[PDB]
């Protein structure tokens, strides 16, 4: 179907955190995704009249955006739902530098990151076990 | 004199701004250090009834505490103003696990996190031109 991104309102929630409990196993991180959306911080990407997947991001790392969610609903069959929240935050970042992280073992979220032009940009050790954190950068467009 | 280390308190916060005023040339983390002694998140380390240096942190990277400022007063002649801060931080870090970082140019603060314990544990390019962030890591005091 056809796609569309835009900024999630609180009617929202629900739909997005389903999603998560899909990905995560509960639904631990529903305070996180509220406070998101409280503060105007989370974008949805739509299909057929329901949301497909999600973004959180914060403005908290090194003074930059960090985008700190980026989650696909485990029932998508084609790709393109997490570039969609990619090309969002190129336009809406309120930072001219982007940044995200992921395992050094998601090599499927490593392929999103290449196919939306973020580059690798360092690492952060000590997290997961032997599974470090990949940092990706950007910049806005402009 | 004799060194201690404590909490701060809002009645702090126009000495350590006025280091901090000295160590980067203006105020503008004036509202970041107020907001982290509003939230109980800063540190201070005093010698001879005035105020020689402070840290602040937050719980916010990767759920963990980072040490976002660890600043000592040029006016200093000896070492082991920042190590006081640290060795709180030991004790009282609401985290197991402590992160921080410095430049790769700062060798002052990396010989800091040295005798400290910390450990080199990641990189963040695409920061400073040329002069990437080093992260470092410790576990807290058990």
């Amino acid at each position: 179907g056809m796609k569309n991104v835009t900024k999630a309102s609180i009617d929202d929630l629900d739909s997005i955190v389903h999603i998560d409990i899909d990905v995560i196993g509960n639904d631990s991180r529903r305070n996180y995704i509220k406070h998101s959306i409280d503060e105007g911080r989370c974008v949805i990407v739509k299909e057929d009249n329901s949301i497909s997947g999600f973004l959180t991001y914060d403005t908290n790392f090194f003074d930059c955006t960090f985008l700190s969610l980026i989650i696909v609903s485990p029932t998508k069959r084609r790709r393109g739902y997490a570039s969609s929240l990619l090309s969002y935050m190129l336009s809406h970042s309120p930072t001219q530098k982007i940044f995200s992280s992921t395992n050094e073992s998601n090599e499927s979220m490593q392929k999103v990151f290449n196919a939306n032009g973020f580059i690798r940009s360092g690492i952060v050790e000590n997290l997961d076990e032997g599974d470090p954190e990949i940092i990706f950068y950007t910049k806005k467009l402009r």
